[PDB]
């Protein structure tokens, strides 16, 4: 299509106006189907494997619920622990052209939280999440901690916050995005807006990409927000594996 | 493909969920330029000849703001007047991915208006509108009249929800683009916003018999039949109506 909603979408981004833009992706995710509880789906997200090795504690990320996300966003990030720890990445449902979407801000946590407990292999774990990721890592980690008393041995948060950055990450796997896609995304984000916070116990690191203008470490990373998982994803891994053998 | 907006809207209407495509489908027409005056177009909607004839006057057709709507819609009707007069439909704008849309109701009914007179190439005519093309086609009568001073010869209203579902469930198929979806969401959305103008040139409404359970006329036909198998006696109807003129 030549008037895609791709298209739209990413002329809505470069014209800022993105008020519009997320009025009408909204409207469109409220139109899909939904699920309220993970025994309604077929089955779980599948955990892609990024990197193995004989390290541990092993790390599950979770990809960033944007319409171009997907496990390919910790590739580059994974490349540096090739052969030193196991990685693998989540998928969040709803993105591909079946699938349902979370009807609840706790129904998207647990899928993510039950997803990582699948991807754990009952092993020790870390759960990361890049920008937008972080909060639902966070919180899946809580929600782990909580309702199954199984705890992580931390959590990883690269550059989460608590616009232009919206822009930003579309106008730098070049996936397509479906109009799943791109719906998946605004009930994904709607959700992130709507969640409860809440404490884990558990060690987190919040890496800040120095750039950029329930016992927490902060480290910083000579990266922007973008290039801390591409081009400087190096320097970011290697900040995560020092802190995790600190432990 | 698979999750197009067309499948979307068609599963929503078997759904119930009406209000709600057209939410999204407005969400996103807002999402497109606009304009407020004519001559803000590169050009105006082209007229599309469906007959050619000596008789008089001329009929001009405005499609029906639907997604699967446009200038094939009167093909049929038109077809019963191939050697008998000119007969032509207009596009409305904003359909084609080009296009930009109305801003407002009296955007609307000036485009509207702008592009009968373009069709009509300076001859006597008669403005025609199926359905919801109805309240378009009248109200561009009466704004060629009461502004621009230019009478009709007459309007013909041609039968101006289910009705929905079944207008969407052909014939002559047509791919409902984001475009054809955007553009209906915003053409219909004004309907509801149209004040009613008078004009004093004849207005002929010819009702579809089969949904009942200024002269008016009826047929033996439902609203989508009296353009489809019963064209050829709406078009009867209208002709010797005109001609009783």
């Amino acid at each position: 299509e030549t008037d895609s909603l791709e298209r739209m979408f990413l002329d809505a981004l470069e014209s800022g106006r993105i008020p519009e833009a997320q009025r009408m992706l909204s409207a469109l995710g409220a139109l899909r189907p939904s699920f309220e509880n993970t025994a309604e789906l077929e089955d779980l997200p599948l955990p892609a494997t990024l990197a193995e090795g004989p390290g541990a504690p092993r790390l599950i990320c979770v990809s960033t619920p944007t319409a171009n996300g997907g496990v390919h966003e910790y590739a580059r990030l994974a490349a540096s622990f090739r052969g030193e720890r196991h990685v693998s990445a989540l998928p969040l449902v709803g993105f591909a052209a079946g699938e349902r979407l979370p009807a609840t801000p706790e129904t998207a946590v647990r899928v993510v939280a039950e997803s990582t407990l699948r991807a754990s292999d009952g092993n020790p774990f870390v759960l990361v999440g890049h920008s937008s990721a972080g909060a639902f890592a966070y919180l899946a980690a809580a929600l782990l901690e909580n309702t199954w008393g199984i705890r992580p041995e931390a959590v990883v948060l690269l550059d989460t916050l608590s616009a232009g950055l919206m822009r930003r990450h579309f106008m730098v796997s070049p996936v397509r995005m479906t109009n799943s896609r791109l719906s998946a995304m605004a009930r994904w984000m709607g959700m992130l807006n709507q969640l409860e916070v809440r404490h884990t116990t558990v060690p987190v690191l919040i890496i800040r990409a120095a750039k950029e203008t329930s016992p927490v470490d902060v480290r910083s990373v000579d990266a922007d927000h973008f290039s801390m998982v591409r081009d400087d994803a190096p320097e970011t891994a290697r900040i995560v594996k020092e802190w995790l053998d600190s432990l």
